């Protein structure tokens, strides 16, 4: 299980700020961190926070549990992608303090347009479809606003899959500098 | 994996007087919700609790459990949507005490009428269909009264699923205010 | 998990130095179990002081219902009960069994009252001793019903043939429960 | 998750020589009351020990595990039924200290023979065959002493599944008293 | 769920008192516990008796002789108990106890049969195997033999189908020593 | 059961400032790897880090975290393989400090190409393909800086799994020397 | 349940420097023994340190990972098998300190040579059927090393299933001596 220090190894560096987000989004994993970001506030709202993010993305709503409460605490939350940060996993490093968005030589980043599903009556199908077009207009502004892009850009290259290294991201507004050595 | 700094990050909040209510709404995880506001009751019947609610919704036996702890003690009970609040999520939030029902920029509430089902004999299903047109009036009339619609309103716009932004449920007295920074 | 609370208890165990005593979900021998120890726990601790039990049920086992059942009535204390959410089947006789006086529900709480659902496959000669065995169960439940709500018992019978739900203040009006609370 | 008031809630109760019988009877839970039995006994030989039983029955090797562990310690072990004490749960129930086998007024008791099963040679059933009969002759010998029936009364009603009111078992000589109020 | 006692679990409470338990089917996880348990009651003390109770159906050969032979290899003496079962690799077991010290309680079921096997594959590969289970059966007979004061040729032909004994008859056979019934 | 010592064993050995690698790469055993790297780095940035591998490889995004971060922190990450060392797993030993990469006599390392896979749109296809095409190339660079091999040897050698011995990875670059007795 | 002696029974053997080996060998539990080894060297590097197995076999790479260990540390690792110990799991008592490699008087030992499998393109298969032939030329050297055998006996020893008792496994030079009473 995970190593101890009696702390564990995450709670140690939660003292130092440090915030890990880690494998598929979700409800539950996402109101961990969201506790963390709330937690680090109340400890100190002026010293920054680090969010370092590995993951492929999942579900919308727990991204934005997250984003949201990025953006209204008093703190700065800085991120940085290890590895990966794909869909939510990429708009929640493009969301982070400006100026202080970071990965790493091989992270990989990779924006795309949301994905859904639904059921039942064409009536019912037609509210869904209508709130996935809202939900795709409502993220890409998200993106727009802390890229400096045009939302109609973002429209149209997160209409497939996208995949970007560190510095294609620095050059589109996605994150601000690569890190190599401390 | 739940962190610790010895309290783990959610009894750490809980003295902070803040209540997490995630995911599917079921018996096991509302009952312990309504643990946590009557001690927060004993601990001080006159502080603010503060509720933070990201679920789709789930049972309202179970969501009721809630609701009438809410109600029953002493505290004026707030409630925060960050994500989702849908179904009896979106209830749960619109019943937070009067002016302190918040959500996020980007949070998505839905409201719409109950789901059940049923078999058996045909005189068992007259009994459980008479059952559920009895919730679905007893529910429209909790949301009139905390938004302040007329009963007829909320009849038809819940009819089916009903999509609302934060300034969308402000308007329509779902929540009081959308929080955006602290 | 279960979150938890410095002078170091985690919440439930920290309500039960309260003498709070949480009934949730479907009733079966484990969890029935716990609450008999929390019962017997607290009577120890003060045969006098009251004893509420929250509950929040579908029902479940007859058995294990009767043995949270009896050992409500076979301690010293009054054991208080609160419907909050719903109490059906095997968790609306438990709340019905709540001390006089001194059962409760809150204002949207569901409760509901049935005959006794069984079943069994073997030889004709079994067969008729579990028909009898279940016949005699639904007659002694419909009498501890008849007792505590005041009810005739063929009116008991009467309106648990089929699924009868009831609203808090049909609760009152029934016998079910004393009152419906509101506000502290 | 068991609660805690440092004890869990069992362990509290243990200090007090109550030891809870709950479920199917199988090896592990049979030699949890096992240990409680010697340890009890062990932190005090003279005094009373009160086994709660809310049990359907289960494997009889593990049910006499305890019912020879009950007789062989010093304490007497005294009984309760609460909810259901059927078949292994029942003899465990009769097998309690003289005088001191109690239930609650809607407990239920249940008394039937042995049930079992086997699959092989010819031989082998044979084998089998004779040796659930002789247990089945045993148990029946161990109700006719703790009750007091005579053993082809117990060979009769034992046939098929006999259920017991709490009454009918005083009657009987499952138990010996049925509990109501604490005193 | 394993209550505790003040912190002891039940079990680690017991062990203080040198007693051990082995319960359920034999496998190498639980067996290894037993050894280890054997081992560290050895170096508390390794003049002082150990006791070692046993409710099993049976299981791995292998996993049951890593009990036996540590049984015989530390110096203390084995006591063993037989408390509902002890079938196959536990009446082994049971019989490999100290002499004098190898006890049952009045309805413990003991069972001794020969040893069960299964492989499939090339001829070469079944003669190799099939040789093994006999050697196998070999060398856990002339242990029984050995215990019981029995001949080899007759542990051959009793263990030939499952030989059910009662406490008595484990006494008059050998497997045990003596039938405790009361403290 | 994982043995203890007021630690457990793998605390213990953390002090020590020893990390293990085993078993296939996945996000959630990676990231500790770059948590305790982490840590370790903050109690004394300057004294090495000794990382044991015993992996047949695994997940090329949640191995770069793990890379990366070797990289980036001030301690020179010293690697050893124990076992075996396979795919992504021989490239996180290749990656260590600069003479610091060992094995053990009959430790067995393995390199080829990437693995991956995809299902939809041809347009999709073509993203995906030209994906691993390009990780690929930068994975080959990775080799070829740390070996000393040519890119074009690492490309051909890669082709098909090739299987080394210890002997044989210090003749290829990919250890710098084969431990045998302390 | 593993009983506690503040201990854990099996804790409470590691500070007498035992440690078990049981069931088969997997990355996971052989990782344990070599962190346990590691640790026992820390704590003193020249006391005897005693290795009892109880194993079938398994891994081969997760069994070298032990036996490198083994010889890698200072102190001499006495193995003592119970029960049986049988391909890797033999290997691993023919690994222990000369003159220190024990059983008990009924242990099996069994040797065989080693089993692998794959599927692929015939190149492929290749590669592999070279690497697997290779590893059975390796361990039967390792063998042949402790046993002191010539290889080409163990090899044709090795062909099928080999059975030993405790004196067959002695005059072989798998083990030292048959321990029968302390």
């Amino acid at each position: 299980l995970v190593p101890m220090v009696a702390y564990d190894i995450y709670s140690r560096l939660l003292k130092e700020r440090i915030i890990f987000l880690v494998g598929q989004v979700e409800d539950y994993m996402a109101n961990l961190v969201v506790a963390q970001l709330l937690f680090l506030e109340a400890e100190n709202p002026e010293k920054d926070i680090h969010l370092y993010i590995n993951s492929p993305g999942g579900s919308v709503t727990a991204g934005m549990s997250i984003y949201d409460t990025m953006q209204f605490i008093k703190p700065n939350v800085s991120t940085t992608c290890i590895g990966q940060a794909c869909s939510m996993g990429a708009l929640l490093l493009a969301g982070g303090a400006a100026g202080k968005r970071y990965c790493l030589p091989h992270s990989r980043m990779m924006i795309h347009q949301p994905l859904g599903g639904f059921q039942g009556q064409a009536s019912d199908i037609e509210i869904h479809a209508k709130e996935i077009l809202f939900i795709k207009e409502r993220l890409n502004q998200i993106l727009a606003h802390h890229t400096g892009q045009p939302l109609d850009v973002i429209a149209r290259d997160t209409d497939r899959d996208r995949f970007m290294s560190g510095d294609e991201a620095v050059k589109y507004g996605l994150i601000d500098k690569v890190m190599t050595q401390r």
